[PDB]
């Protein structure tokens, strides 16, 4: 499940670590964690782990560091927002909701 999600595509992409190192603060979040780094490495080894960790707040916040909110949302996605302005993302294509912004890199192999 979720093997074609933007988050799995990004985390398991050949160039994930290049994109990570190019974002210094994201690099700090990854490098200095224990649990987040462990979860990212588990997903990279076995992508089934992403669905298992999909709503984990630290994983969501980390992947959202890479979101480019200047881009259009991809076809079929909708943003909804909290009274507190927290955004969530509905992929009406797969009828699934996530806190992770689909406008993250490394989506196409």
């Amino acid at each position: 499940l979720l093997l074609q999600s933007p988050a799995v595509k990004f985390i398991t992409n050949p160039e994930f670590f290049t994109v990570l190192h190019a974002n210094y603060s994201a690099y700090r979040v990854f490098t200095s964690s224990t649990c987040l780094k462990h979860m990212i490495l588990k997903v990279r080894r076995d992508a089934r782990n992403f669905e298992r960790y999909q709503h984990n707040r630290d994983l969501v916040n980390f992947i959202n560091m890479f979101a480019d909110t200047r881009l259009e949302l991809p076809r079929g996605w909708e943003i909804k927002t909290d009274q507190q302005g927290k955004s969530f993302f509905v992929d009406h294509n797969s009828r699934a909701t996530t806190f992770i912004d689909p406008r993250i890199p490394l989506q196409n192999g």
